[PDB]
């Protein structure tokens, strides 16, 4: 204690929607609720209960395989600040460049 | 209902604390806790319970003063994911293109 979390993110005019929508692969959603739990959903295929170490091997296997892969990062409307800008950090730390953010039910 | 919100980043290899630590001027801070409330902080100077559409107007001043500005969003570690994104296209629709994250005690 206490621990506080930082990143930096660029704002391009490119959308959420639009990334998904241009592309030929489904997203690949990295699920956050849970300290430190992730689910990682590709189309039909979920992967829950995924610690943070293994979230970046199951990331970094897909955007090495295909770097055009659209990642998104969803969440109900209440996840925490503090664990969006983990997964973001996870992501980064995983060779990802661009992520779209989206709230879900 | 129900209404989902959305925003894509990009994730460069500079940090947060860089942006800071090599600007000239002091950061501009939007600290959310308040559902669409925001406080815009730079050094003491402190605008408190702006609606959406005067942080556009604060932000938008600063940022066509000096481009070169650092703006930061700040808020408690438990800060709603929606409200974070919420903020992120604010200063998007401001003209802001890049924007540290960091959480706050
Ligand atoms: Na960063
Ligand atoms: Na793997
Ligand atoms: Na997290
Ligand atoms: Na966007
Ligand atoms: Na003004
Ligand atoms: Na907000």
């Amino acid at each position: 204690p206490i621990i506080t979390q930082s990143v930096e993110v660029d704002l391009p005019d490119a959308t959420e929607s639009q990334a998904v929508s241009s592309n030929d692969n489904p997203p690949v959603i990295v699920e956050v609720s849970g300290i430190g739990q992730y689910t990682v959903v590709v189309e039909k295929d979920r992967l829950e209960r995924l610690p943070p170490e293994q979230v970046v091997a199951e990331v970094s296997s897909r955007f090495k395989a295909n770097p055009k892969t659209v990642f998104l990062i969803g969440g109900a409307k209440d996840v925490p600040y503090d664990e969006i800008i983990k997964a973001l950090n996870l992501l980064h730390s995983a060779g990802v460049k661009s992520v779209g953010l989206m709230t879900q039910p």
